[PDB]
């Protein structure tokens, strides 16, 4: 079912390079539905909770400028976004994908999408970055043509 | 070089306003449009189109779907046209389809999978889907000069 | 139904691979395709379409142009569609059309000027040109659901 | 420098355009400085469209800006208010020049995609930003690219 | 006739922001034919020689980084490139022009094309920035469809 | 971060209006143009480039092609630049190239396959190709600011 959600973040390199609209439209175009978005700075203390799993370089980077955090909704949202991003290392990512098209590095890899193979990391990572009041429930009319949900 | 395939923007792609994006993708590839009709598909054309799925539980929905709004039907011409269009389309189920494909960029669904192209691994499916959707006189026979640069044999 | 205008991609934009680029503009504007035909145009039809320019000295070159290879003929529906298309297209001589318009971005010639649209300043010209290039069973009547978001009155 | 309030109204969210609008402001060289996807309530809507509590189209105007979520933003830059009104195009998308956001995307007065604080209404930028966003939601930052957008940061 | 040529260039601000191809695309999409193109850095002498008519901000800007210098051929190309570029102050430039869509300053105004009203300027700036051997004389078949008399 | 590769939009891509498209793709990847030259290759330069192929049947059709019209020659710099350009080009036969690669989206032929990149699996090809088409006066050392957001190691 189509209420599944995932967490997607455009990282400081994305935001610095002016790629947020680019990332947003590839997810829109795919038919996924935005339920949360905010342009925020991440504090060392929040970085520490996220990457609680080179640790102090990936903190220095996730905290080096503004991020644009998002929640995205739709069928198999977590897999779909993670297919769309291509391999985490943008140097091995396939052309067509976000990292394969805009990226040329491991640490500055444009974005984060929750991992579909670490179960629940989708709900863990949205609880961490958003509260239930920064999240919207609405019906995207065009989802009737995105899926058998149709007239 | 005269190979022809039949290609259709399905009701879902028409509704989401991707007729243009899709055409662009096919002329961008180097393929020549030789027919193009914006039409509604009748219940019998649809039974004929999905005939091979007559025995199947998923045959009512298909037919409801494809007749649920207009399509933009097309024929494209080019070297190895049929497979080419199947490569740009992506896997039948959009969810399994590589980004960079029509279905992988635009679709998230098996049923509403945006588009159809004749199956290359089913000989004569291409010319049969053409005759089905198009009369002889609707197909247009032209010399697009930009093929001298799309194709080494036309140079 | 709403207002409707004849829109045509001309032989030059078909040859240059811009059909999809042109369709996309009218689609993302909010306009609804209602007719669409890839076709060739003969001198006869060309004489009847540019009937009014028969005396002028650029008639014979004009007719030779739109018969010089295929076109992509369409009908578009929406609020004020005849006017909106002509603003999208821009001034008739592409060298004077403004960037952002089809002709401004895509052409620079007045004869080879990419697209034709019904003249909203010429009463009923839209309806006459629609009836010329299409018949009623070629014009799909449908409900484009995203029109509820394009238009307040429709919602 | 200047900041402005720009909103993708519910028609633009629904139609899947928030990426396109955001891109056009990015490539113009302006700096996103806040942004937030949210549902507007009737209170906030009555307050934003308070210049028109008197007109007949008010009741319907407020039904629209609360009919679905919007994407609420703040952008910084040289003349950021005239410029984002310049890119938006005329209020009536039907008269909006092609090239602008309403001229390319819109075909209507009431569903006209986007809002951008009026630049003739001195202080509607600060007021409208003050109305949609608290200052904790606003990120100060130095965008290294602005050194090539502007010959005052070079 | 169709042999009119004009000089065009992507100024350093445009090279730094990765808009070389966006600008080239706009000009080829208009039907102009490229006959010269060279990625290059402008020494202060050539700068002074290019800006003869005029100044201290200019020189410092145009030598500030590499440019992409071009020459395009087509009907009324000088005028058409000027219309496509937009108003020198990119803040007064209309959306749909290069400066309208990309620029927010007049120092950093993305690009230069020869003034069509300053007669002979096209042939001068060309003849300055390119040796005649670097200008390519070819027939773009697509021009038979760009232009009626070339049909 | 200092590795360089030669890349060249071939006569077909030049002729079809794709220089900008290709240049955008590489720019967008975060690679850095360091040289760039619109030019005609003559028979002898085409022989030096495709010397590794005097032997084969297609040799003479290949230099025929590579000299049939101007090309746009380039050098790009970036981490792993030779291999990244090849990943973005796709397979050399365009008909096998995955959609989303250059040859995948834009081509439909073997000979007319749009673009050349230095083969990363041939040590020294990138530098030999660069030295052959360009001199060092033409290559530009400059510092791309955005690099410090493309690559972690540059910040
Ligand atoms: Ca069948
Ligand atoms: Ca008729
Ligand atoms: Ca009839
Ligand atoms: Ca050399
Ligand atoms: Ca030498």
């Amino acid at each position: 079912d189509h209420d599944e959600r995932t967490f997607v973040m455009v990282k400081p390199d994305g935001v610095q390079r002016g790629l947020i609209g680019d990332i947003v439209t590839r997810l829109e175009t795919k038919g996924l539905k935005m339920v949360g978005g905010k342009f925020m700075r991440i504090d060392e203390e929040l970085a520490h909770e996220h990457y609680a799993e080179f640790f102090d370089g990936l903190v220095s980077f996730i905290t080096s400028g503004p991020v644009f955090a998002m929640v995205w909704e739709g069928a198999d949202a977590t897999r779909q976004v993670r297919q769309l991003m291509g391999a985490t290392d943008a140097q091995d990512a396939a052309p067509g994908t976000i990292r394969g098209d805009y990226g040329n590095d491991l640490g500055h890899n444009l974005i984060h999408g929750s991992d579909h193979e670490d179960e629940g990391a989708n709900e863990r990572e949205i609880a961490l970055f958003f509260d239930d009041d920064e999240l919207v429930d609405w019906d995207r009319d065009a989802s009737a043509w995105v899926y058998e949900d149709l007239a």
